[PDB]
């Protein structure tokens, strides 16, 4: 499993 | 901002 968030 | 989670 992989999660990325960028803002 | 930056967030990563791998499992």
């Amino acid at each position: 499993n992989f999660l990325v968030h960028s803002s």
